[PDB]
């Protein structure tokens, strides 16, 4: 017998086995193995076509709506005006001419609250791309950095 080899071959620390199955013993695995998935579906779905509905569940309405099929490209010309608008325009004439002809008087309006919903795109998909950034830095919108003193009202 020998006290060298005898700390390495006789002290072995195989009770370790309780403490590897006391951390298995209610399957952590199973509680937690849902919340690292879920965290895996928010960066590779939610960040690469949108989250598990691309244009609305996998249809949106008819079969494909116009923002995932490339319908056209722009999807607000081709299926606005070009093949949809241009058959009420020639077989009505009021339809597509009613907000052409009057869209230079509804200009006070589409200019100003259109400005937020028609303008969106850079108004307030940005937060301030077209309500700070652009048609409102001078003042219009601006009335806390370019508008320190009010004397534009």
């Amino acid at each position: 017998a020998t006290k060298a080899v005898c700390v390495l071959k006789g002290d072995g620390p195989v009770q370790g086995i309780i403490n590897f199955e006391q951390k298995e013993s209610n399957g952590p695995v199973k509680v937690w193995g849902s919340i690292k998935g879920l965290t895996e579906g928010l960066h590779g779905f939610h960040v690469h076509e949108f989250g598990d509905n691309t244009a609305g569940c996998t249809s949106a309405g008819p079969h494909f709506n116009p923002l995932s099929r490339k319908h056209g490209g722009p999807k607000d010309e081709e299926r606005h005006v070009g093949d949809l608008g241009n058959v009420t325009a020639d077989k009505d004439g009021v339809a597509d001419v009613s907000i052409e002809d009057s869209v230079i008087s509804l200009s006070g309006d589409h200019c100003i609250i259109g400005r937020t919903l028609v303008v969106h795109e850079k108004a307030d998909d940005l937060g301030k791309g077209g309500n700070e950034e652009s048609t409102k830095t001078g003042n219009a919108g601006s009335r806390l950095a370019c508008g320190v003193i009010g004397i534009a009202q």
